[PDB]
């Protein structure tokens, strides 16, 4: 098994903790852990790629998307690998995050150690908001809290 | 080439940006930039094993170690892969690094990517301290800031 986790924060009051674990090669990656501080309902949730925060979350670069493809959502098939599922945060702000995604990866060409974690401002609108924003970044506003995607015990 | 890059963050006094490339696999790796904050004189600086922030710097593990061997200085043959040379701060704080290590890597079995770059309150002693500790960690005292390396464009 390989593990990661990622801290994430930012400028505002959004925080948090994601854990990533993967048993085997290519099998699924399970990601799980909490953010806090965030508006009630969605917000968009993305692996961005490069694990640069001299600049904060800005020198993240784009989505994570080694074959150049289009922007969509985590079941589509052309999606780029960073697309992933939008996490919800309840009354209190807080998103109990809990996804299994089989794009991602912790080894190989779709590795995501040492890129980065991003929790945007408004909902992803997986590539079917009509205009070409939505197909490269799905309109999900602004970076709110990332960190670089690191290896864990 | 592959580059690499490290935000230093500990808990205020102490913060640096620290790059990395090597231009071949198997190659060197040149390691610069500037780290303030800190106290005239010698440093420890290492790669720690997991890229783990959640309790600060403290989770970043041991030394990057994958043979497990001694603690060394950077040019010894006996070194752990993150021993690398201590950096010198100037009478106002700052560290401008520069350092070419062939021991480190960004790809392989030496691949740091994903892992935490520390800097130390003290000197490293560079294995030659005569004591269990010294053979482990160099002495190189508290652990001032720390961040988990990047994958840069
Ligand atoms: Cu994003
Ligand atoms: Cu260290
Ligand atoms: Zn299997
Ligand atoms: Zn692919
Ligand atoms: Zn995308
Ligand atoms: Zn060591």
């Amino acid at each position: 098994a390989t593990k990661a986790v990622c801290v994430l924060k930012g400028d505002g009051p959004v925080q948090g903790i994601i854990n990533f674990e993967q048993k085997e090669s290519n099998g699924p990656v399970k990601v799980w852990g909490s953010i806090k501080g965030l508006t009630e309902g969605l917000h968009g949730f993305h692996v961005h790629e490069f694990g640069d925060n001299t600049a904060g979350c800005t020198s993240a670069g784009p989505h994570f998307n080694p074959l150049s493809r289009k922007h969509g959502g985590p079941k589509d098939e052309e999606r780029h690998v960073g697309d992933l599922r939008n996490v919800t945060a309840d009354k209190d702000g807080v998103a109990d995050v809990s996804i299994e995604d089989s794009v991602i990866s912790l080894s190989g060409d779709h590795c995501i150690i040492g890129r980065t974690l991003v929790v945007h401002e408004k909902a992803d609108d997986l590539g079917k908001g009509g205009n070409e924003e939505s197909t490269k970044t799905g309109n999900a506003g602004s970076r709110l809290a990332c960190g670089v995607i690191g290896i864990a015990q």
